[PDB]
RNA sequence: UGAUGGGGUUAGCGCAAGCGAAGCUCUUGAUCGAAGCCCCGGUAAACGGCGGCCGUAACUAUAACGGUCCUAAGGUAGCGA
Protein backbone atom coordinates (compact mmCIF):
# COMPACT_ATOMS: atom_id res chain seq x y z
CA UNK A 1 0.00 0.00 0.00
CA UNK A 2 1.27 3.47 -0.49
CA UNK A 3 3.09 5.94 1.79
CA UNK A 4 1.89 9.59 2.47
CA UNK A 5 5.01 11.13 2.46
CA UNK A 6 5.47 14.52 3.42
CA UNK A 7 7.56 16.90 0.46
CA UNK A 8 4.65 17.55 -1.52
CA UNK A 9 5.46 17.19 -5.44
CA UNK A 10 8.67 15.71 -5.09
CA UNK A 11 10.62 17.01 -8.43
CA UNK A 12 13.98 15.46 -9.37
CA UNK A 13 15.54 12.86 -7.07
CA UNK A 14 13.42 9.96 -6.30
CA UNK A 15 15.19 8.40 -3.12
CA UNK A 16 16.87 11.72 -1.55
CA UNK A 17 13.39 13.23 -0.51
CA UNK A 18 12.22 10.20 1.13
CA UNK A 19 15.59 10.65 2.90
CA UNK A 20 14.71 13.35 4.92
CA UNK A 21 11.24 12.32 5.18
CA UNK A 22 10.43 10.72 8.83
CA UNK A 23 10.23 7.47 7.53
CA UNK A 24 14.19 7.62 7.30
CA UNK A 25 14.85 9.42 10.50
CA UNK A 26 17.02 8.14 13.05
CA UNK A 27 15.71 5.24 15.31
CA UNK A 28 17.97 5.46 18.48
CA UNK A 29 17.30 3.28 21.35
CA UNK A 30 17.28 3.77 25.00
CA UNK A 31 19.95 2.34 27.20
CA UNK A 32 19.47 0.11 30.30
CA UNK A 33 21.39 0.75 31.93
CA UNK A 34 23.27 3.85 30.64
CA UNK A 35 23.53 7.67 30.45
CA UNK A 36 19.28 7.57 30.32
CA UNK A 37 18.29 4.51 31.88
CA UNK A 38 16.05 5.99 34.28
CA UNK A 39 13.09 3.26 35.20
CA UNK A 40 10.38 4.69 37.63
CA UNK A 41 8.52 1.48 36.77
CA UNK A 42 9.36 -1.07 34.28
CA UNK A 43 7.63 -3.53 32.19
CA UNK A 44 5.93 -5.46 34.23
CA UNK A 45 3.99 -5.36 37.53
C1' U B 1 53.27 103.82 0.12
C1' G B 2 57.83 103.98 -2.03
C1' A B 3 62.79 101.59 -0.03
C1' U B 4 66.87 99.15 -3.05
C1' G B 5 69.07 98.32 -7.69
C1' G B 6 69.44 99.39 -13.11
C1' G B 7 69.06 103.27 -17.38
C1' G B 8 69.06 108.31 -19.85
C1' U B 9 71.01 113.42 -19.57
C1' U B 10 75.78 116.48 -17.98
C1' A B 11 79.03 120.22 -14.29
C1' G B 12 83.49 117.94 -14.09
C1' C B 13 88.33 114.46 -14.26
C1' G B 14 91.04 112.59 -19.14
C1' C B 15 93.92 116.41 -26.18
C1' A B 16 91.34 109.63 -26.81
C1' A B 17 87.66 106.12 -25.65
C1' G B 18 85.79 106.10 -20.98
C1' C B 19 84.42 107.40 -15.95
C1' G B 20 81.06 110.71 -14.13
C1' A B 21 78.55 114.42 -8.59
C1' A B 22 73.99 117.12 -7.82
C1' G B 23 69.38 117.93 -10.13
C1' C B 24 65.51 116.45 -13.35
C1' U B 25 63.86 112.00 -15.43
C1' C B 26 62.69 106.49 -17.29
C1' U B 27 62.16 101.83 -15.00
C1' U B 28 62.32 97.89 -11.21
C1' G B 29 59.35 97.69 -7.48
C1' A B 30 61.15 95.45 -0.98
C1' U B 31 57.88 97.16 2.72
C1' C B 32 52.64 98.31 4.63
C1' G B 33 47.75 96.65 3.28
C1' A B 34 41.31 94.41 4.02
C1' A B 35 37.31 91.33 2.52
C1' G B 36 37.58 87.10 -0.65
C1' C B 37 39.71 82.33 -1.85
C1' C B 38 42.44 78.11 0.25
C1' C B 39 41.78 76.16 5.26
C1' C B 40 38.39 74.86 10.08
C1' G B 41 33.46 73.51 11.77
C1' G B 42 28.05 73.64 10.94
C1' U B 43 23.15 73.18 8.53
C1' A B 44 19.16 68.87 4.30
C1' A B 45 10.63 70.51 5.41
C1' A B 46 18.98 74.31 1.93
C1' C B 47 20.06 72.47 -3.90
C1' G B 48 20.60 67.45 -3.61
C1' G B 49 21.91 62.02 -3.18
C1' C B 50 20.16 57.22 -0.74
C1' G B 51 25.41 50.32 -4.24
C1' G B 52 27.54 45.92 -6.70
C1' C B 53 29.18 40.86 -6.99
C1' C B 54 29.57 35.85 -4.89
C1' G B 55 27.87 31.82 -2.23
C1' U B 56 24.58 29.54 1.60
C1' A B 57 18.83 25.09 4.47
C1' A B 58 15.27 18.91 5.40
C1' C B 59 14.78 16.40 -3.10
C1' U B 60 13.82 21.05 -5.85
C1' A B 61 13.27 26.14 -5.37
C1' U B 62 14.17 30.67 -2.78
C1' A B 63 17.77 32.74 0.79
C1' A B 64 16.89 34.33 7.17
C1' C B 65 22.63 34.16 7.17
C1' G B 66 27.98 34.70 5.33
C1' G B 67 32.23 36.73 2.11
C1' U B 68 34.27 40.77 -0.48
C1' C B 69 34.70 45.48 -3.30
C1' C B 70 33.24 50.55 -3.10
C1' U B 71 30.75 55.10 -1.03
C1' A B 72 29.42 61.03 1.72
C1' A B 73 25.34 57.38 2.85
C1' G B 74 23.60 52.86 0.58
C1' G B 75 15.87 53.99 0.37
C1' U B 76 13.56 53.11 6.21
C1' A B 77 8.06 53.04 7.20
C1' G B 78 4.34 53.04 3.76
C1' C B 79 2.98 51.77 -1.04
C1' G B 80 3.94 49.25 -5.64
C1' A B 81 2.87 46.27 -13.33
Amino acid sequence: SRYQHTKGQIKDNAIEALLHDPLFRQRVEKNKKGKGSYMRKGKHG
